[PDB]
């Protein structure tokens, strides 16, 4: 409870020694977490959305990551299997190296480092890391989602993307996962 007063997740970056002091959880990524889990306050772009996901990875808030996955694909992650790997993971920090908000009309991708402790130092994941905006079909607000390349699925190449989009899944997600 009282992360609420420490610095959030996602503001600790090992790369920098910066001048200006990092947020509080409760001030950064505590609202979205918050949010999503009693509702619409959402992450405005991919990279606020990639941030609150790795303050989810810490704080073992492994509903959050579910449901920030594309609707498609939620079902086929294994939620117990998410919260352990959150929470075994010595996890030690974020470094957002790029974000490229228009990388289609309708996607964006976010590279970052991922710190975490071993016995043997401190170590990074290197990912890209692609999500797709969807439309509510509720009102004409979007969310982001992010496509997770590691879930086995069986899409047929030539119908609808899995997105909703409309448009042929090899000319939508399946450009990039
Ligand atoms: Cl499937
Ligand atoms: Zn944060
Ligand atoms: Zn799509």
């Amino acid at each position: 409870m009282l992360f609420s007063i420490q610095t959030c997740p996602c503001q600790i970056n090992p790369a920098l020694n910066a001048v200006s002091t990092p947020l509080l959880y409760q001030d950064c990524c505590q609202p979205y977490h918050d949010g999503l889990y009693n509702q619409a306050i959402r992450a405005d772009t991919a990279e606020h959305l990639m941030r609150t996901r790795y303050s989810a990875f810490v704080l073992v808030k492994p509903e959050y990551i579910v449901k920030t996955t594309l609707p498609a694909q939620q079902d086929l992650l294994d939620i117990k299997a998410i919260e352990n790997w959150a929470k075994e993971t010595d996890w030690a920090g974020l470094e957002v190296v790029a974000h490229t908000p228009k990388l289609s009309k309708r996607h964006a991708q976010v590279e970052f480092k991922a710190y975490f402790k071993t016995p043997d130092g401190l170590q990074a994941h290197h990912e890209l890391s692609t999500f797709v905006k969807i439309k509510n079909k509720a009102n004409s607000d979007a969310s982001w989602y992010f496509l997770d390349p590691t879930v086995s699925m069986s899409v047929t190449q030539k119908q609808p993307c899995i997105c909703g989009s409309g448009e042929k899944f090899k000319r939508c997600c399946g450009m990039y996962i």
